[PDB]
RNA sequence: GGCCGGGGGAACCGGCCAGGCCCGGAAGGGAGCAACCGUGCCCGGUC
């Protein structure tokens, strides 16, 4: 399905084939792999659109192959496309806790809970679960298993068709025992469509107990359709976050998670399916990225921020008076990094300015000629304690020759630079 | 004179050694600056 699109990814890392066309196809191509894999479309237009939008309103900051950029963008919107951005907060508000597990008809219904709970114990906490469902059979049962088979008791009431009590009952139990976290799956007679009734149930269910964290769930089996279901409820309870049962358990996915999002919906996990652990957290990227996997750039990318927003320092530095601050003639060497990591060397140098920046400065038609000597200035630095570069004025012949040799460079080179530092500023610092 | 800590040091040659520096085609090694690690390093005790 989609997966094999995440290939279009490197299928793209091919200088052989041209551009633009390369794009749109891919677009459509990826674009295809989606709906085909469930995925609603009404939306799409929007994405595919926004996508376009940008193009005719941007360009990759120089010093960086377009093809790549494209992605950041692609990726970029994949995010928004899906669970845009809000980093779900699945951990303790306080303790203990109330996990109201509202489920349509079964499906992950119970299961889920497991790894969920399961998960948090291998986090180090007094879980606690309860069979909060009496319409469909194997409540405890099938579940019951794991419970012990994981070292986590649980509790319920054979036959016994009546939530609330039992729930209430359970609850305070662990509580009385003072455990830390409770999980309790529930549901009712009529769900999908009669959703109205499902929730209708959760109504009391909720407002009777007084749960802190509440969640619904669904298998991508339903997909984009689901939307609604959940939707009606985001209203019931906005704090209402959810997850999608079965990943490896369908083939449609997308639309599922898609629809979700497109409601302001709130997820947290997903779990491929079987196995007591397949459950996983969740953060678009986490996944989006995941369906593109190798997304380095972001890295090399983010270095811009390193540089771009660092000259920030330069000019004049420190603010106000008194107390200790940060760093600077370190930031010196700091500059370094970014770039090299921010994509290979050279191409960039050329593609962009020296190290000062752009003021009443010296040296020809274009600022530089560090070309090689560059990866030399570096030599040391890392050949020196932190403090050193903070007090770039304690460079005794003694303390340095070691860096000299320690970095492998016969003296000279250094002394022969130390000033390209204490003078830079000198001039640099020449603010009126 | 037995132990955990707040901080705790360039260069009298320490553990891992990046970076680079050097010998050999690549292998892989050679000496080693920081870097964390502790020596050390000053005080409190050590159910």
């Amino acid at each position: 399905m989609l997966e094999n699109i995440r290939d279009a990814v490197r299928k793209f890392l091919t200088g052989s084939t041209p551009y633009e066309k390369a794009v749109d196809e891919f677009i459509k191509d990826l674009q295809k792999s989606l709906i085909s894999s469930d995925v609603n479309v009404k939306l799409v237009f929007s994405l595919t659109a926004k996508i376009k939008e940008r193009l005719n309103k941007e360009k990759p900051p120089s010093v960086l192959e377009r093809k790549e950029w494209f992605i950041s963008i692609v990726y970029d919107e994949l995010s928004k496309l899906f669970g845009g951005d809000k980093e779900p907060n699945v951990n303790p508000t306080k303790l203990p806790f109330i996990i109201m597990l509202v489920g349509v008809q079964g499906s992950g219904k119970t299961t889920t809970a497991g790894k969920l709970a399961y998960f948090y114990k291998k986090r180090g906490y007094k879980v606690g679960l309860v069979a909060a469902d009496v319409y469909r059979p194997a409540a405890y049962d099938q579940l019951l298993q794991l419970g012990n088979q994981i070292g986590v008791q649980v509790y319920g009431e054979p036959n016994n068709q009546n939530p609330i009590e039992i729930a209430k009952k359970g609850v305070d139990i662990f509580v009385k025992n003072k455990m830390d976290i409770i999980i309790v799956d529930t549901a009712g007679r009529h769900g999908y469509g009669e959703e109205t009734k499902l929730l209708e149930e959760m109504k009391e269910m909720y407002d009777v107990l007084k749960p802190d964290d509440v969640i619904l769930v669904i298998d991508a089996s339903i997909g984009q359709k689901a939307y609604d279901l959940a939707s009606r409820f985001h209203q019931a309870s906005p704090i209402g976050s959810v997850i999608i049962t079965k990943m490896d358990g369908t083939a449609k996915g997308g639309g599922a998670l898609s629809a979700v999002v497109a409601t302001g919906a709130t997820i947290k996990f997903i779990g491929t399916g079987e196995k007591i652990d397949e459950l996983e957290t969740f953060n678009a990227k986490r996944f989006v990225s995941r369906i593109l996997g190798m997304g380095d750039i972001e890295s090399i990318l983010e270095k811009v921020k390193g540089l771009e927003e660092y000259d920030k320092i330069q000019k004049k530095m420190e603010d106000v008076m008194e107390g200790k601050g940060k760093l600077t003639l370190r930031d010196v060497y700091a500059q370094i990094i970014a770039l090299r990591k921010m994509g290979p060397l050279s191409k960039v140098l050329q593609h962009i300015p020296g190290l000062g920046i752009m003021l009443p400065t010296p040296s020809e038609d274009q600022l530089k000629i560090g070309e090689e000597k560059i990866r030399r200035w570096l030599a040391a630095l890392n050949s020196m304690t932190y403090k050193e570069l903070e007090n770039p004025n304690i460079i005794d012949k003694s303390r340095m020759r070691r860096i000299a040799e320690g970095s492998g460079l016969e003296v000279e080179e250094v002394r022969e630079l130390l000033e390209w530092y204490n003078n830079m500023n000198r001039l640099l610092k020449m603010v009126k």
